[PDB]
């Protein structure tokens, strides 16, 4: 049994479904610069059509009635609000107007909407301008204005993200390069989280003191993603030490200040100078700043620890990242995706990792998701019989019930990534994470694939009343 109020559905994010993106006056984010990029994107290509559904809108919302979905998870595409980025520069009220009337159109459909402001698509005016996610005192500035407009704009709405995956918008994109803006450094990243930190709690504290409805149902907070960590060998104390040094870097890199005031001990340990130090009027807007906790996950791996000290170019906390332990055993199964092995144990086991460390939040489960080997190489009637990942979101939601009913995890909801097939970032359109097939090659047409309707009967069968 999970609790009657227990909210389900799907996610998306903008750049990654919309398309249309120099439409209606929307201004490049970072993003469309990254994918004009000889070299970035696998199969050299762009969001520049994607699903096309900034235009498709009623056929979205059709879609998430017909798969039973009480809740969609979506993101608003900052560089549509204001193409330039920046507090001084002007207002699309094209864009506004689009966010709005999509909203409307949710609620008539009685499906609660959970906005993403951030999803990495930095206007790329504001990178240009002052060096984007990288200034400490600009960017916290324009986030909060952006947040500000946002809020206004949409009071109807309950459920606010500030940021999706910080992780992957500092260290793909500052620290290894292979996410925009790519760039390659060994402090930057360290920066950028630093700033989106503290972005995001200008952000809260505008919602906590304007905004926030009389009702009382109004919630924000931040998107944080990570894999659960094992021992590759479990009888040895460093492995074991390893293991919970991978989550802290992983994820209480964000969530410890979020929730306890400053930086993991571990990461100030390995990362000295180069790991910035919040001033009392940043910890002041950040420690407090999660009404609920955002987790997006995916999968586990084993960790090994290393005979040596870490380098500069370290960001996982100087261990080993691998699929097989000591005892050869094996993490999962392949997917498309060469990061992600299907593993439910690490599902249930992360819950509990986040509610034993931060004191029980609520937690949404903002993404959770399987690519398939080969799958786009697939005829249509293959790819539409998802066998493999109806198996991974029975057993994820079923390991996630686990936590629930047994740990006494407080989860609240649970977003299944995605919605359809999209832009997957470095990956290009290849790797496909959807419910729903989309044939890019013929008008970017939809079909529901096996696991899009499994997901009503399964939790009609847990969510109580």
């Amino acid at each position: 049994m999970l609790p009657k109020d227990f909210q389900w559905g799907f996610a998306t994010a903008a750049y990654q479904i919309e398309g249309a993106v120099d439409q209606d006056g929307r201004g490049p984010s970072i993003w469309d610069t990254f994918c004009a990029q000889p070299g970035k994107i696998a199969d050299g290509s762009s969001g520049v059509t994607a699903c096309d559904s900034y235009n498709r809108t009623a056929e979205d919302i059709a879609l998430l009635k017909s798969l039973g979905a009480k809740s969609y998870r979506f993101s608003i595409s900052w560089s549509r609000i204001i193409p330039e980025g920046g507090r001084g520069d002007a207002v699309n009220q094209a864009g506004i107007d689009h966010y709005v009337k999509f909203v409307d159109d949710l609620l008539d459909a009685g499906i609660t909407p959970f906005i993403t402001l951030f999803h990495w698509d930095l206007p790329e005016g504001l990178h240009q301008r002052y060096g984007g996610l990288l200034n400490r005192t600009e960017f916290p500035l324009d986030f909060e204005n952006y947040a500000r407009v946002m809020f206004r704009a949409l009071p109807k709405v309950r459920n606010w993200i500030t940021f999706n995956e910080p992780l992957c918008s500092a260290i793909p994109g500052y620290g290894s390069g292979t996410f925009a803006p790519g760039r390659q450094s060994t402090s930057e990243p360290w920066t950028v989280g630093h700033n989106i930190l503290v972005a995001h709690g200008r952000a809260v504290k505008a919602y906590r003191d304007d905004f926030k409805p009389a009702s009382g149902d109004g919630q924000i907070g931040i998107v944080l993603n990570g894999d659960f960590t094992y021992p590759w060998d479990a009888a040895d104390p460093a492995d074991k030490e390893a293991a919970e040094r991978r989550l802290e870097f992983f994820t209480a890199w964000f969530a410890d200040p979020i929730y306890l005031g400053d930086y993991p001990a571990s990461m100030r340990k390995q990362l000295g100078d180069r790991l910035p130090t919040f001033t009392p009027e940043e910890r002041a807007l950040v420690h407090g700043s999660n009404d609920f906790y955002g987790m997006n996950h995916y999968t586990s791996n084993y960790i090994r620890h290393r005979s040596s000290p870490a380098s500069a170019d370290d960001t996982v906390g100087n261990v080993d990242v691998l699929f097989t332990n000591k005892q050869g055993n094996c993490i999962g199964p392949e997917t498309q995706s060469p990061w992600l092995r299907p593993c439910a144990a690490g599902f249930r086991d992360f819950l509990v990792w986040i509610s034993k460390r931060y004191g029980y939040p609520p937690i949404y489960v903002t993404e959770n998701g399987t690519s398939i080997k080969g799958e786009s190489d697939l005829p249509k009637e293959k790819i539409l019989e998802d066998d493999f990942r109806v198996k991974y979101y029975n057993e994820y939601i079923r390991a996630m019930v686990t936590a629930v009913e047994l740990d006494g995890v407080n989860v609240k909801g649970y977003f299944a990534w995605s919605l359809m097939d999209n832009f997957e970032w470095a990956d290009g359109y290849v790797t496909r994470f959807g419910v729903t097939y989309v044939d890019y090659e013929n008008g970017q047409k939809r079909f529901p694939k096996k696991s899009a309707k499994s997901l009503k009967p399964l939790f009609d069968e847990l969510i109580a009343a």
